[PDB]
Parts: structure tokens; C-alpha cells; sequence
């Protein structure tokens, strides 16, 4: 009767879709739902269309689509819905509902506090810098903040200072230009991101040429499918799942 169609948005790195499949296979069995299927939107398969079908022919009458995005942005409100209503134009009569990406969540803050622990030096009244891809659309600045904001509440380090890659300011390597001096604080570089790769890369060497200024700045490995991540993605398949007010009902759009 009811199903679970997960959507991540794919990767051509091998392991990177060996990473994204294996997580949403172990997700599985946490779920009490019959019909479970995994799919991605670009460069990666089963499609999005292979999965909703999928979903179909063994039955399902109710299909809820999660996706496994840390933020929100044109993948969560366009992209993966276009590809949602062009699949179910052809059974109009299976009812969808649309989850939420990651964003703000008490979990995923109890994630970067992990990475943070995971340097082995002392975190309180330290700065933590906030590292995300960014974006143009302004959702993904705004949720980055409430993350550093939850952080600051929950873990006492001295400040949270969200920045980005791209796009969108302040840009980090404006933050680490402001942190050449050493003043005794320490600071933790914390990479908001599910996978490595070339922007990874490049805050690892920014972060080497800015202990060549600042020796007291330690960067944590990237989150990852961190437990408290996989925690937050959860939650948001329960929450899609049962839909209790009907608020995540797929209406035609976005
Ligand atoms: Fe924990």
C-alpha cells in the first residue's frame, strides 16, 4: 500500500554512488514500509522514473518521495519535482508526498559537534567556521546560518561563522584572510558537505596555506553519512511517511 521512493541527486564518481546507494539501502530497514525504492536524478541510476515505476508495479498506492539533500535549493524545489510530475502524469491515480531536505536539524548540529570532537583539542569557547558549497538561491545561506546559530546554542564554543565556496558571501577564503593573525583563539574548519572531491581539496590546501599563518586552526573531516545525519534523514522519511496533516502532499508545481 504505501511506499517510500528515495531521491538522491547522483553522482558519476564511482564511489560516491557506491557511498549514496549503500546509505539508502541501510536506511531500509529502519523504515516500516513495505514498497522501498532508491533513485537518483542525474548521472546515476535506477532513474527517478525507474524507481516511481518500480514503486507502481509492485502496488503501491501512496508513494512517499524523500530527498537526501543536506539543503535546500534548485535540486529540492525544481528539479526533482519536474522529474516527479512527468513520471506521474502516467498513474494519476497513486497519491505522492514530498519531503523535506535536511536543513535545520538538531541531529545534523550534533554531527558537525562529532567532526569538531574529532580533532582531539579542546572546542570550548573556540571559533568554529562553517564551510557550505553555496548557492545563488538565498534558502541555502539562510539554512547554513539557523545550522551555525543551533551550534552556538547547543555547544559552547565562542562564535559559529557560516561561509561558502561560492556564490553566495562571505566567502571563505575572506574568512581565513581575516584569521591569519593567531590570538590565541582556536578555530575548527568544519566542510558542510556529504562528499569529498575537488572543492574538498581545495579547503584542505587553503586550510595548510592558513596555518602557515595561524597554527592554532584544525580542520575536521567532511560530514559525511555521519550517524546524526543519517538521524536527521530519517526523520524527515517519517515525517514524509505519515504525512499526518497533510502538508507534504505533492500539489503540482514545486
Ligand atoms: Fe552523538
Amino acid at each position: 500500500k504505501q511506499a517510500i521512493l528515495y531521491v538522491g541527486h547522483g553522482s558519476r564518481v564511482k564511489k560516491a554512488q557506491q557511498e549514496a546507494a549503500a546509505f539508502l539501502e541501510g536506511c531500509k530497514a529502519h523504515i516500516s514500509v513495505p514498497v522501498q525504492e532508491i533513485s537518483f536524478l542525474e548521472l546515476q541510476e535506477p532513474t527517478i522514473e525507474t524507481g516511481f515505476e518500480a514503486c507502481v508495479k509492485q502496488g503501491a498506492t501512496h508513494i512517499a518521495v524523500v530527498p537526501l539533500l543536506l539543503l535546500t535549493a534548485a535540486h529540492a524545489k525544481h528539479d526533482i519535482p519536474e522529474e516527479i510530475v512527468r513520471v506521474a502524469s502516467r498513474y494519476p491515480s497513486v497519491r505522492i508526498s514530498y519531503g523535506k531536505p535536511i536543513g535545520i536539524d538538531e541531529e545534523v548540529v550534533k554531527a558537525v559537534y562529532h567532526r569538531m570532537k574529532d580533532i582531539g583539542v579542546p572546542y570550548e569557547n573556540a571559533r568554529v567556521v562553517l564551510i557550505g558549497r553555496g548557492s545563488s538561491d538565498p534558502d541555502v545561506k539562510r539554512d547554513v546560518t539557523g545550522i551555525a546559530n543551533l551550534l552556538q546554542e547547543m555547544v559552547p564554543v565562542k562564535e559559529v561563522i557560516p561561509c561558502f565556496l561560492t556564490a553566495c558571501g562571505p566567502n571563505y577564503k575572506e574568512v581565513f584572510s581575516e584569521l591569519e593573525k593567531d590570538d590565541g583563539i582556536t578555530t575548527f574548519i568544519v566542510p558542510y558537505l556529504l562528499f569529498t572531491g575537488m572543492l574538498m581539496n581545495e579547503i584542505e590546501r587553503e586550510v595548510q596555506k592558513l596555518k602557515a599563518h595561524n597554527p592554532n586552526v584544525y580542520l575536521s573531516s567532511y560530514i559525511g553519512f555521519h550517524p546524526h545525519v543519517k538521524n536527521a534523514f530519517l526523520n524527515r522519511v517519517r515525517e514524509t511517511a505519515a504525512n499526518s496533516e497533510g502538508q507534504f502532499d505533492f500539489d503540482g508545481g514545486s
